[PDB]
């Protein structure tokens, strides 16, 4: 019904994520599909999903610019960085973890985009 949720849950989510380098990095973008062609960048949020949805109502999040919202709370991120010249596979990646608030848009109540600006450095 929400796939969108789905998928965002599928490049965005990793519960409990253990050691978070690049090699967590390499296996995870491997095993969510998104090595071919290779994604350039993509940041997984942990912890709670229900923590995630309630950004898209007051309970964890405001309205931000135009159509988008940011999260109240800070969550434990990694950012799978893309390192090399080539967009195809092998994908090696760099991992930067973080703890920051969160932007998405949601629709329906979940979130459904990622937005990947805040993470870029």
């Amino acid at each position: 019904d929400n796939s969108r949720y789905t998928h965002f849950l599928t490049q965005h989510y990793d519960a409990k994520p253990q050691g978070r380098d690049d090699r967590y990095c390499e296996a995870i973008m491997r095993r969510r599909g998104l090595t071919s062609p290779c994604k350039d960048i993509n940041t997984f949020i942990h912890g709670n999903k229900r923590s995630i949805k309630a950004i898209c109502e007051n309970k964890n999040g405001n309205p931000h610019r135009e159509n988008l919202r940011i999260s109240k709370s800070s969550f434990q991120v990694t950012t799978c960085k893309l390192h090399g010249g080539s967009p195809w596979p092998p994908c090696q990646y760099r991992a930067t973890a973080g703890f920051r608030n969160v932007v998405v848009a949601c629709e329906n109540g979940l979130p459904v985009h990622l937005d990947q600006s805040i993470f870029r450095r």
